[PDB]
């Protein structure tokens, strides 16, 4: 499950 990060470019691609 990818947490819902609204507006910060870093954080959204580290999901595994």
């Amino acid at each position: 499950p990818c947490s819902i990060c609204s507006n910060n470019p870093t954080c959204w691609a580290i999901c595994k």
